[PDB]
């Protein structure tokens, strides 16, 4: 039940999958996401990406593993890993439901109005 | 370009199609819409429906034709008709683009994460 999936939920999904694939780093993040959706036409908002990431952090799903760049003064390389992988898979499942409902909704609108 | 279609835009689309079909009345409106989406799981918000309708009115796309209920004290039967049908078809076309992009977006998320 509900309308379509929200943008934060959508981005959080990708971040969880990326973490699953050991490819979730802080630096490339926004750029990697934007590059992933420029073909279709979606440009992930800057603050949306940041808020998605931190909600996953504050909610205890992800945690940040850090290593210092021996080449740059201050700041580090941030790798994200699961802190609570069970919670993540639970989230993923909820998201699957949202995505399926969204698809149906969009499809119905296309056939009903066009 | 953009994320998914907004709820107001989505409802406005249906109202335009309904008007096209001479079936857009003020009374049954919210209930008719909610009945149209209860199978999938979307329950159109009360104020969303009202705001969609009035944006179409204030934007000059629709106009209200009214007749008094000889059976009820005060208030009337409201039929909606196009005031600017060209503007409506223009809106419909924009909406088609939004819906197609939304579909692609949802589909990509399903295959990329599941």
């Amino acid at each position: 039940t509900g309308f379509l999936v929200k943008q934060r939920a959508f981005l959080k999904l990708y971040m969880i999958t990326m973490t699953e694939q050991e490819r979730l780093y802080g630096l490339k993040l926004l750029e990697v996401l934007r590059s992933e959706f420029k073909e279709i036409g979606f440009k992930p908002n800057h603050t949306e990406v940041y808020r998605s990431l931190h909600e996953l952090l504050d909610d205890g799903i992800l945690k940040q593993i850090k290593v210092k760049k021996e080449g740059a003064k201050l700041q580090e390389v941030v790798l994200y890993q699961f802190k609570d992988y069970e919670a993540a898979k639970l989230y993923k499942k909820q998201l699957k439901v949202e995505l399926d409902r969204s698809k149906k909704l969009i499809e119905k609108a296309l056939s009903d109005n066009f």
